[PDB]
């Protein structure tokens, strides 16, 4: 039982993901107020790497030269919602790399922030678009 | 703005944590599963050893995070009707917790079965990824 | 004494290499029966990586995407034959992707078995196929 | 606060940079003296190695696929030029990649020094050419 | 042509290692960072991170240098009218000293800075890269 | 299907590993190493790094392989008339036996040999990579 890879323009993908925490947390991360430091500016560096290391950690995916890579955060009373928006010129898709950004920005996040809130919970990562288009 | 937390006054004891989550997709992709019909391969191998070496791969990937030396790691899969949760057993003797590697196992492993069936399903998602149990804490 | 690497269509590289152990061994793999876990599809894993990295591994060899890869087994009574075909679109070869490939492979099932056989041997490391072009 | 990479023919860049030590070490270094070993080819491969890893390193950087990379070294009395010269063809530029190898030959060349010279400095690390386009 | 030394017959003790270096940029640079004006958005936070990540990757990049596990790692900067000093400061639990590391950290701190201010002060330099103290040696 | 193997329950002791392996090539190829007129380069120098640096990126390459502190790498050379054996010798203090690493600095410094000469002979091939020596075991 084993695997094998696919084969072979412009190309767009946006993924997003939330971290679950308590109302104390994500006040701390939005002022700045946690020990280790600014957990947005952390994760958002940790999330722009991963996406490049995608295909150093997806056993399947293609190594693709990723054109930008944005990471957004939207702050609410008790979650932030982490958008991924990766963009290339290549021969596949970009979804991946949407994917594992917001994966390890979330881990970010939680690493941040686990000794104040060990309970916070990584939720509902998700494609929201894919530039065989839709 | 960061400041790696100081472990060097701290004593190595033995340390085991375990994180779950879950990969939300449909009965059409359970039954590939089952058949090993999928197109790409046998996802549940794949994830496997995605999340056992991304455990390893930790502090590579999350700044913060301590190089720690790993003594053991399994990943685990309960196949449900539409759903496929995943399981990560972390040790360690080391000066810290260990969760955060299982914690990246199971994200890593729940990215590669994403990546296996997302042919058949893109719709699916990754859901739940939480810590259960650190040696006590418990969930 | 030191180095340098060279300057600058559809291309690709086929490798093999041998692991040579006890039928005992070579059965287990096949069958499954080892502690360790299954084998074929940790070392297929590995090998399938280990293509992508290969230029971060051998000092001289440039970063190119690879388009596919395949890494596939013929079991026999002593030993197991890695074949790995790596596919490209790069201004140079794939034949390096393709042997590390091989290599890696051959030392992760090595890996699976050496508390059963520890003199297990990696044999006849070659290139079968080459896309300047032969 | 964060952070945000930019979006997207042959192309080339040259940097430089000196390691500053003791008479004493500059003629180990060039007549292979050290108990470490030749540090001048240990460098070479160390910064040609970095040269492909730049967007590893460098969090806003872009994968580019670089198409030769050569790391030259002039040797003084007191120190040692560093000349890293790297070509690619992609929609940027080449000087981080450039640069990253010249700092990563001479933390390697004071990796090998240091219990030799230990004040060793590391000074002067440039853009001397960058191919928009002075 | 190389030879890794042998730390086998050496004992681990707590070791720190602080090391530093400058970016000498334009006084506009200076100007963009203190308003957080600069277009690729907050250099000194992506160089700290870079930095740290940087430190952990040591034995990656320079051939001969040793794994080792550190148990803190510090990027401080000192912001001046022209320049930028980088201060890196790493603690380890280890058989040999950190200096490499807290080296590397403020070697890719650098690095970063200038990919951050590259557009706007492509003439800026990086200079005086240096052991500061290892712990007695100081500089 | 994998299970990584539990170290945990293992105390660190002092240990030696050597693997060997052998590249076979031509006369020619002899020639321009003793030379050192290879096109590109220092072959014995770079495949020797290549083999140090991977030695240490083991557990990142080998999917169950443990992450484990090494003391000390050599890689040796010996040519003779067609051939050229390599021998690596790997130190660490720690849980398991480092017959891996030592098998895998030999097998990169292989692969490095061979880019190093596969434009004058690209029909060369890579034999008999095999454990030598732990430490009491010998081939």
């Amino acid at each position: 039982g084993a695997a094998h890879m696919v084969d072979i323009t412009k190309r767009t993908a946006v993924a997003a993901g939330i971290l679950r925490t308590s109302a104390q947390v994500v006040a701390l991360i939005s002022t700045g107020g946690l020990p280790k430091g600014d957990a947005l500016a952390t994760a958002r560096v940790a999330g722009i790497m991963a996406a490049k290391r995608t295909s150093d950690l997806i056993p399947l995916c293609h190594q693709l030269a990723l054109t930008g890579v944005d990471v957004d955060f939207t702050v609410g009373q008790l979650d932030i919602e982490i958008t991924a928006t990766v963009r290339s010129t290549d021969r596949t898709g970009v979804e991946m790399e949407a994917l594992t950004a917001v994966s390890v920005a979330a881990l970010t996040l939680y690493d941040m922030i686990k000794a104040v809130d060990p309970g916070a919970l990584i939720d509902d990562i998700r494609v929201l678009h894919k530039e065989t288009r839709r």
